[PDB]
């Protein structure tokens, strides 16, 4: 009790003095709430539900309705903000589904986002993907990078830090996939590219740790994922909102949080 009181008092004191505020939600591989703060409150996905487009890519690996090494062609058309990967590979004329997963998930490459939706059905598709993993909340409405335009008080293509935790969990832990699928979105997420100054870079340097950063507009930066601790399995969400912050600001920000969060669980 006095160990969520300390949480909340200094995530409270990052959010006034960086005027931002910080949703949390930390859950054990069941689900079960460890802690949270704002856990209930809508924020813009961005580039974090490329994860669960992942996992959505996956399970239909596991299911027989999509092929990793299916060559999925495109055109400069596809080309958008963002894409390094989808830019190397546009000359060959296609990237596979799994080069394309990976490069979403590691590098955040819209281009290549945007070709997974193309091919699973799009926002809509996405969205069926989390109701049938139990996650009500989750939502995306629109393809990169509109969908992170991240309006204030626009419900679309937002989650909650706890409906986006529980679904992390359900992915990694839940048995939402075989265990081949599951350990290599593990792998992808420990090796990702985008997220060494954010959560990971505040927890010790030897906890297992694999995150999916975002960043939006009107301030927006998020980083979901899981971390082992003492032996002990978690899934993370964090998104935060500081309009007047910086982006260097914003990545210190997210690393406070995960400050924030080794302390508890430490204690």
């Amino acid at each position: 009790a006095s160990e969520k009181l300390t949480f909340k008092t200094d995530l409270e004191k990052l959010e006034r003095e960086k005027a931002a505020q910080i949703g949390v939600a930390i859950v054990d591989p069941q689900g079960e709430i460890v802690a949270g703060h704002r856990m209930a409150q809508r924020f813009a996905m961005c580039s974090t539900f490329k994860f669960p487009l992942a996992a959505l890519v996956f399970e239909r690996i596991d299911s027989g309705t999509e092929r990793g090494d299916r060559k999925l062609s495109y055109g400069p058309d596809m080309i958008v903000e963002w894409s390094p990967a989808t830019e190397r590979f546009l000359a060959s004329g296609h990237m596979t589904v799994l080069e394309a997963a990976q490069a979403a998930v590691q590098l955040s490459d819209n281009g290549a986002t945007n070709l997974l939706l193309r091919e699973i059905g799009g926002p809509a598709a996405m969205t069926q993907y989390f109701r049938k993993i139990g996650d009500s909340v989750s939502r995306l409405d629109r393809k990169e990078p509109e969908m992170g335009d991240n309006t204030p008080g626009d419900l679309r293509d937002t989650t909650t830090p706890i409906a986006m935790a529980r679904t992390v969990a359900k992915v990694l832990y839940g048995g939402a996939l075989t265990s081949t699928s599951t350990h290599t979105i593990e792998r992808w997420l420990i090796g990702n590219q985008t997220g060494d100054a954010t959560l990971r870079a505040g927890f010790p340097k030897d906890w297992v740790v694999g995150e999916k950063t975002g960043t939006c507009a009107n301030g927006g930066r998020n980083d979901i994922g899981f971390f082992k601790a003492q032996e002990r399995d978690y899934a993370v969400a964090v998104y935060t909102t500081a309009p007047k912050l910086s982006a260097v600001e914003r990545d210190e920000l997210v690393a406070s949080v995960g400050q924030v969060i080794t302390q508890l669980i430490l204690s």
